[PDB]
Parts: structure tokens; C-alpha cells; sequence
């Protein structure tokens, strides 16, 4: 299992694409800070080690996962039945829907996603994500733009070379304050959570154990507000 590996290696290596604000990122320091961060830091404590952060790309962060490049996925990640295949997920952490963003002038032409199912309409996402899929999906006739960061696809959109990005709602707010405009998506909100590799069900209870403890005993909340106030 790897929760004797961790234990006996004295570290909790956590796979993090750490530039995804509010969730993981550098702060001015260059230092890990994020909900994820924090979390992550809170479960090493319950485990008795220290943590290591592995900055990973986000579209092969589930094969890095698969293939031992770290012991646990903490990293914004949406829970999905084609993921739930490849991997094995925690309780869920926090819930998420898709957000439109665009510039505050083009905010006139657009009411909701079916109005970017044009054909002249480019739309910017971060590869492997759910935005992608949502997009890809439910755009079908528009231009569908990938990046491997999120501040790529943000640059995009400012830019003028993308009409909009999407991306998950509190990644999307983040993102607004930075004086562009949010657009909202009622269609569907998703669980996220914490991936481990299969067969590792030591593993995966402790953290859903550890996980059930935080919500019970006021951590959690402290560390929801500070992040989503
Ligand atoms: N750190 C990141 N880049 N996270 C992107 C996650 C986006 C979306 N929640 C997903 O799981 O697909």
C-alpha cells in the first residue's frame, strides 16, 4: 500500500499544476499556497510526515499519478465517471460548476453557452480539463482553443484572439478580481475530489477519514472561507 510507503518514506508527495488559482499556485514568493496547499499540508500533519509538493501538467496528471510520479492528485480535480475508470477517488471536497468569462465590452453579445455555439465564436480552455469536455460537448460549431495553463487561455481571451474562456466557477471569479466579466452557466455543478491510484483502499479510507474529520470539527470551514469567502 502506499500509505506504508509514505509512512516509511517520511513524506506525503502530492501531484499539484500549481497554476490554478484559488486552488494551487505560487504566491509572490514563490511558494505553494492555495485550498489544495492547504489541505494537502493538513493530511500530511494527520499522517505524521512532511509534505512535497510535484508540480505536474495538468493534462498527464492522471498517468503521473498512475505511474507512481506521486502518492495523491490535489489539484482542483473534478470527480468523473471516465476518470472513476483510471483512478479512485476521495469523497468529494468542494462542488464546481463552468463559467463563461469574456471582456467586459463583447458582455452585450453573449447571455449564456448556447451563444457561443457559433461558428465564428473561439472559445479558450485548459487542455484535459472539464471545461474542455463542456465546451467540445455543448459548442460543437465554435473554434475550440486548448492551452496548458489557464493563464495562457486568460491571455487569450484578453487578448482578442479568444471571445471567451471557459473554466470553473470559482477559478472564474478568481480571475474577474482582474477587471474582465463573468458570465453564468446554469446547466450543471460537480463534485471534486482527491485522486489515488487503484488498490489502495488503506489509502483512500484514511483520507476520507481524515477528510470526514475536518468537516466535523470546524478545519474545513476555516479553510472553505478563507479561499471562497
Ligand atoms: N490545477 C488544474 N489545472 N486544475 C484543472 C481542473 C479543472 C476541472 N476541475 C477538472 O478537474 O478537469
Amino acid at each position: 500500500s502506499t500509505l506504508d510507503e509514505i509512512m516509511k518514506r517520511g513524506t506525503l508527495r502530492v501531484g499539484t499544476d500549481a497554476d490554478y488559482k484559488p486552488f494551487s499556485f505560487k504566491d509572490k514568493n514563490g511558494q505553494y499556497t492555495g485550498f489544495d496547499i492547504d489541505l494537502a499540508k493538513a493530511l500530511a500533519k494527520e499522517l505524521g510526515v512532511k509534505v512535497e509538493f510535484v508540480p505536474t501538467t495538468w493534462d498527464g496528471i492522471i498517468p503521473a499519478l498512475q505511474t507512481g510520479k506521486f502518492d495523491i492528485v490535489m489539484s482542483g480535480m473534478t470527480i468523473t465517471p471516465e476518470r472513476k475508470k483510471k483512478v479512485d477517488f476521495s469523497d468529494p471536497y468542494m462542488t464546481a460548476g463552468q463559467t463563461i468569462l469574456v471582456k467586459k465590452d463583447n458582455a452585450d453579445k453573449i447571455k449564456s453557452f448556447e451563444d457561443l455555439n457559433k461558428p465564428d465564436v473561439k472559445v479558450a480552455v485548459q487542455l484535459g480539463t472539464t471545461s474542455e469536455q463542456a465546451a467540445k460537448e455543448f459548442l460543437p460549431k465554435a473554434k475550440i482553443r486548448t492551452f496548458e495553463n489557464n493563464a495562457e487561455a486568460f491571455q487569450e481571451v484578453v487578448s482578442g484572439r479568444a471571445d471567451a474562456m471557459v473554466t470553473d466557477s470559482p477559478v472564474a471569479a478568481y480571475y474577474a478580481k482582474l477587471a474582465v466579466v463573468v458570465v453564468d452557466e446554469p446547466f450543471t455543478h460537480e463534485p471534486l475530489g482527491f485522486a489515488i491510484r487503484k488498490g489502495d483502499p488503506e489509502l483512500l479510507n484514511w483520507v476520507n477519514n481524515w477528510l470526514k474529520q475536518m468537516k466535523k470539527d470546524g478545519t474545513y470551514d476555516k479553510l472553505y472561507e478563507k479561499w471562497f469567502k
